[PDB]
């Protein structure tokens, strides 16, 4: 029971799919628990992914870093489909040390205990049109590092302000 | 030949050094080459630690982010240390497509294709003091596709504009 490690890349280098199409495709995917660490998500494809995900029966739990879940529940408002009216899908924000805020610089996304994707792509449009950016899937052993870490930062979370 | 994954976190947890401690230790057991790449580099502990490896004899090469190598100048030229007299270190910038500046987020560490620190931990005062961040160390056969990223990251990066 050792880990096994894929790399891909944006732009694409010798894979089929891009970052984001395996990002939809893993959540398609899911059959039971979505749990996901986010920095910044405003990016619309990836959250209907998700609602439709939960809708499915999915469990699903997003820790999203404070300083920047504005932007995330200003998305949510444009697409008409607030979080707090989907039954499925818990979202906690987390935050560091302030000074100036401190950040939760941490993502991932952490498949049904089986699969995570761990880099430097953010849910943000950005990260398709414009930056480079790496990932690993990761399967095996090291996932259950990722599952306690996601315990972690939830336990270190809070109930958005905007929240009632 | 496999891979080995260790994980650790900042603030730390069940592990003795600090991640900082960690890059610091790395670099300083550095014996033939440095490569980096990072996208904001102004942490002056580190950069010392580079300089007194360069001065030892080891070769560094630096990659950085271009939107951001502004930051790093200003720091080198604080600690009144050019970077372009020093013989043993090179730094390129890379960037992303412009529409709003692109940009490269990647970074890791990679010390005589023997040791890679990968995540989300930049070198900036702010990952000490204030923000949550995890990397791992890896070490094995990974490592070797970690040294064709940054070759290949390497061939799309400019002399930055400052140097003559
Ligand atoms: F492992 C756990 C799985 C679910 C919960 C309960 N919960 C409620 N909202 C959440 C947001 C993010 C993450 C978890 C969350 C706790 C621990
Ligand atoms: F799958 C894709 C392949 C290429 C592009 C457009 N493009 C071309 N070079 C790029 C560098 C960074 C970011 C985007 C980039 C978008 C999606
Ligand atoms: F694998 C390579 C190792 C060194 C060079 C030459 N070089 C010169 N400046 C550099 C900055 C960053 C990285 C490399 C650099 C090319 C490829
Ligand atoms: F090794 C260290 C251990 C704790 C601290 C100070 N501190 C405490 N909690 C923190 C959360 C995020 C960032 C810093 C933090 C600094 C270094």
């Amino acid at each position: 029971g050792g880990t096994h490690i894929d790399l891909l890349f944006h732009p694409p280098r010798a894979h089929l799919l891009t970052i984001k199409e395996t990002i939809r495709k893993m959540i398609k995917e899911a059959r039971k628990v979505i749990a996901l660490v986010m920095d910044i998500f405003t990016d619309v494809d990836i959250f209907k992914e998700i609602v439709e995900a939960s809708t499915r029966g999915v469990s699903v739990y997003i820790l999203l870093d404070e300083s920047n879940f504005n932007h995330f529940l200003n998305m949510t408002e444009k697409q008409g489909c607030s979080v707090q009216r989907l039954r499925n899908i818990r979202v906690r924000t987390v935050k560091g040390q302030d000074y100036f805020h401190g950040k939760m610089e941490q993502k991932f996304l952490l498949v049904d205990c089986q699969k995570v994707m761990y880099g430097s792509y953010s849910y943000m449009w950005s990260f398709e049109k414009a930056h480079l950016s790496m990932v690993q899937i990761i399967t095996g052993q090291l996932v259950e590092s990722f599952d306690e870490e996601f315990r972690t930062l939830y336990a270190r979370s809070c109930v958005p302000s905007s929240f009632a």
